[PDB]
């Protein structure tokens, strides 16, 4: 039941009025990424308030392609009131940890499709295709021979199955269509035609709207303002009006959390005119893996300052970094500026899945003797994948970046050497992962080049296991490396000290290898 | 003494650092209109603060083409500190009343050129022309045969002289060049090239910059942000960078007073989709003077709601209203939206001076027996002219609007009738104006049609004085009109009652005549 | 007699239909610059054709602010049919030489105001000002003590008079208002509101429209296309619709002569990514006169390749060149691209008149013993001034560029020397000019630095006449310089050879002096 359009005009309602149209057991899809990016905050707030006041609606299913929130009480954390949500499928879980908490405690059914696969299944749902065939996820916890993407013990129903085509294994992921959408844009006309001129990016707003619309659902869109019918540039319109059922106008809508005014550099409308610590060390060694002409991706973690190090070395313009949510290029002057392009998120993942990335840089929580990497669960807590599986599945060079030990490791770089001031108290290189986010065996089968970079050592994955290929100056092999791991790596016959320039507090004069 | 450019880059300073470059006895020209429009607030604040702290700099001369401020302590009122300013030439004095107070008390030398003539003289100063020849002002206080534009008794030097060309009278206004400019834009590149994309209008920013630059002065410009060299659209750049000496960046610069975020309807970037009181009555009768296809101007005051009345009557698109500061057309949804064009202020006044307006609607403070109107001084207070003289000098039809009496005048409309519940304590129709803002004699000599509209009576100017042509129903000629004026009007043989439709609280069914 | 507007829509007519509204003896003002820039070609064509067929209208007066045409039969040359034009006032006469031919033969009345002053007088006429006061022209043929800007014997009426303000000499130029305008834009809406998005520049279209409109005239505008009412961006509209009386739509309208399709680099919408001969030699020496941060102007002629020379030496981004018709900066890849800004022409001339140019480069036809320069008439032919007087009157450094002799002068730069292969038959440095375009005496009174650069010699103007300051290597002082002049220059005690690098066919390693 949806409010009728009067003379073609899209119904405009308060967020409180809009959420009254959500029935019990509805499947709700929520647009947005971390830190307020493209989040219909007034709709989430209104829903959470209605449940707080009336204990309705009940037993909702949530689909969240990307993780919303601030790793605390924002994002969809407000929907984690018991009885409101019964079932969730999310691409990243760590961003709204109150929902994660419900999953950890077996209070909701909980699934993690790889974020890119998730958005592709919503696009499949829009076209009434039953599911998608992808080899993204084979050999990991998403594989039905492992956990089938199920995050807790109460989750039982199989959404993923093994299929075979052209003498190769694939996973078939079931496509689930939502009943309700909370989407957002900058502006729409009186009929619902929407533009994204001030938004940080596009994500999968159109795909979400199509999936809900073609499932007989209700699309609710938050905007900053409305304009006269047919006055927006048709090539700037990203969502056609006939896909939108209800519009909520929030004049104070901001690009990100924090209530900062609109920044037109972030909009893309204008062109904007480092201590040697542990982080800069790892970022510098990570840069050694870049080649001229390479298309790369850098995940959040110890290496995510590689762009700034590249700038210092004078080679930032020699390669291009993309972000899985859609932005291509740009600089950090919680959003980049001077981007070169913004693609929709589903199209970006299509590119990643077919091995478009020459190199990726990813954090790890644990690494085992088979070269497997665990990231989706940490110390009991559900973190989820994000784009981790979508990126590490087929990228040509996979560069894992982290420390060798965890738990307040403190290191100092002095006199061209590494000095371990305070050792970590937890091993990260362990015998066997409890659950796998990246499969060493599959990466080798796919012919991928896998590196593990730490502050004190560098490894490469080979058929016989991890090879130790580099050691930092100032570090002892036995006490500082071997004694701090729970398996024995192969020691490379070509074992060398890590490059001297890495440990000097001056410009390296580093030249990127040719294309 | 100006800060040098380094590699062609315009010097960027704090407002505090910038105002240090102002010497004693400098001529300061300040850009801006009422309510914050294009006001370089951080520079005004910085100068006022320097004086408050150090009693320097001393004995400045101020030129203010338009009136800045809120009719209180904002605008250039903070510069009214004793000894800071010794001489001022302004187009509109009432908007910054603390400076007007100095003039009233003979503490500063004080002049009032018509606002349009003033901006034209600054343009002449840019070109090193000694002054301009115009008949705007003949017969008014601006005329040397009256007060020569001098606002008090202490002001003695003649700036204006009477001259003759082609056997016709004209005034010669001396052009005065400023030494320092406080200007403002939205955005500039690293070399100072500036765009006005978020500003309400343009005013005379380029004129002021050229006048100061060609006088060997210092142009200081406030902007919201700066961008990379040569990235702005060349057809959007209004001020070339070589005219700019110092830039001050104020990230929180707002379009108007009150700190509201940028409104993109006000910017001109998007298209936006009445009690029968005394003000509505006068506006309604004023609308009777409008013709199909007319170009008009509406001043601030009793009839400034005429746009909304025309919208109610369904004839708003049948004429066009222009504003002397530049905007053409638009609607009131702190500024207008859906404008049709924005001209620079000086070009707008060129249009007005040559008789471009078919009709204008202006408020009056007093009217005398000759049809002279007084506006620039009332009750000993200096208001100044604004555009009043530029508009009432040559417009084809001049419609003065106000009340017959003032001071607690209480009126009510009942049964299509006017009832004066409480009379005003002061008469506005007097024997003789002390100072003239508009000459009845000159208007008749120019062949102009002059009307005076009040709530209870309508007059027309003829060679033998004001003719009473219309009376409100419910009003007695003798005791409500004649006894309430300090002079004897001619009573028209064609005297009739004011249209009954004006006094009915419903749509009039009024259609605009076409000449 | 104008076609009436229907429901506010501007009348749209064919060019043939439009020109029928021009009465006998009308004063016609024609917008445009050289080579088709902003020219309403269909209107010029239709008028010439109406006259060819009907011998009406008769005895028109022409005002041409800038020079139109291709220095041959285009521009307003088609209007040079006997009896069509009786009177003309043009800023630049050589661009349409068929009309100049009529002037030379005493068949029309013929005046030349400096181009900048001419556009200022049109702006005065819009405001009903009788004329303008300017010292631009003092001591030249425009001065009424010389020719009063009269170009032939049949021109008698005085339009310019000498006046005095503040003990300084000025000229008063009478403002003449036109009756008909031929203007042009890219696009207008149904009400006549016009934008210039594809035009090369703006010239003075608004000024011309206002002048004609306020004189009760008829403004006729050619456009490429028309769009729905109120759909153009208000900050892009340059001409308000109420100024336009008739629109002619020419879908084939091109940016310049020659019928090439629209070039969006010329529009300003996109950013675009030398033989050692006589011209390059003079341009190289002219470049020595530039300084970092200087604002310059380069006139048509031998030195007009100085931009390309600066680019070869890598210093093009260190200064800025402006063009009197409005464009600021840019490069030659028929018009420039990558411009930094476009001003309206009248505003540009205001800037020049006030001494805004640090340096200018101008061609000469003849130079006399007092340092006077002649350009406006040569060999009986009327060339006119263009912006020559506006630029050479107050620019801080004036650099005249030409050859010492003319008439099949053949020269070659070989072996780091100048070799005069064939000497020019005509001397350009003569005793006395018959008419003066630039006064040496006035330049020295105004404190200006005046240089004369030829291929073989460089001079500077001093109180005692021309000082020879440099000689080319390979040239004999007596036979190649002194013998080829009709007067004796002072030979500088600091006389030197022209820089060796000028004559070598390799990059000079020239470095611009600091600001």
């Amino acid at each position: 039941v949806k409010p009728p359009r009067i003379n073609g005009r899209v119904p405009v309602l308060s967020a409180q009025e809009a959420v009254n149209y959500i029935p019990d057991e509805a499947t709700l899809c929520v647009l947005g990424a971390g830190g307020g990016i493209l989040e219909a905050t007034t709709l989430i707030t209104a829903l959470a308030d209605k449940y707080k006041q009336t204990q309705t609606p009940r037993n909702l299913s949530i689909i969240s392609p990307t993780g919303l929130g601030d790793r605390a009480d924002r994002g969809i954390s407000p929907l984690a009131q018991e009885g409101l949500v019964k079932w969730a499928l999310c691409g990243h879980w760590g961003q709204s940890p109150r929902i994660s908490d419900l999953a950890e405690q077996n209070k909701i059914i909980a699934y993690n499709y790889p974020q890119g696969v998730l958005t592709q299944t919503l696009r499949a749902a829009a076209a009434h295709q039953p599911g998608i065939i992808s080899d993204i996820g084979i050999g990991t916890f998403v594989d039905p021979r492992q956990q089938g993407g199920k995050l807790n013990e109460v989750t039982k129903e199989d959404l993923i199955k093994l299929v075979e085509f052209d003498n190769k294994e694939y996973l078939y992921y079931k496509a689930i269509a939502p009943d309700i959408a909370f989407i957002r844009a900058t502006t729409c006309d009186s009929e619902g035609y929407a533009t994204f001129e001030d938004e940080v990016m596009y994500l999968d707003a159109l795909v979400i709207a199509q999936a809900v619309h073609n499932n007989g659902g209700i699309v609710m869109m938050q905007v900053q303002k409305m304009v006269k019918k047919a006055t927006l540039h048709p090539k700037s319109v990203r969502i056609p009006g006939y896909l939108v059922d209800i519009v909520v106008v929030d004049p104070d809508q901001s690009q990100l959390y924090g209530g900062a005014p609109v920044n037109r550099f972030i909009s893309g409308d204008f062109t904007l005119d480092l201590p040697l610590n542990q982080r800069k060390l790892v970022a510098r060694r990570a840069l050694f893996e870049m080649r001229k002409g390479a298309v790369g991706n850098v995940g959040v973690g110890i290496a995510d300052g590689i762009g700034l190090v590249a700038r210092e070395e004078g080679c930032a313009d020699d390669f291009i970094l993309t972000v899985e949510t859609g932005p291509i290029g740009g600089i950090t002057s919680g959003a980049n500026v001077n981007t070169r392009a913004i693609l929709d998120m589903t199209s970006q993942f299509d590119f990643y899945h077919g091995g478009g990335l020459d190199v990726c840089y990813l954090s790890f929580a644990e690494v085992d003797q088979h070269g497997n990497v665990g990231v989706h669960k940490f110390n009991g807590k559900i973190m989820g994948t994000g784009g981790f599986i979508d990126i590490s599945a087929t990228s040509k060079k996979i560069i894992f970046c982290g420390t060798l030990t965890a738990g307040s490791l403190k290191t100092e770089i002095a006199d061209g050497k590494l000095n371990i001031v305070q050792e970590g108290r937890v091993k990260k290189f362990i015998r066997e992962l409890p659950e796998i986010t990246f499969s060493g065996k599959i990466a080798l089968e796919r012919g991928l080049d896998v590196r593990y970079i730490t502050e004190r050592a560098v490894f490469t994955l080979k058929e016989d296991g991890l090879h130790l290929i580099e050691i930092a100056p100032g570090v002892d092999l036995q006490k500082d490396i071997l004694d701090k791991m729970d398996f024995t790596p192969v020691i490379s016959p070509e074992l060398k000290l890590m490059d001297e320039r890495l440990f000097i507090d001056a410009a390296m004069g580093f030249v990127l290898p040719e294309a």
